[PDB]
């Protein structure tokens, strides 16, 4: 609960960093 609160936090972080990659992608072609 206490450190796997911020567990959730970072999922919700970290994804977007995923889907930039992914953006990156389309204005790269």
């Amino acid at each position: 609960k206490k450190k796997l609160g911020f567990f959730l936090v970072t999922f919700g972080f970290i994804w977007p960093m995923m889907l930039l990659h992914f953006t990156i992608q389309q204005r790269k072609k």
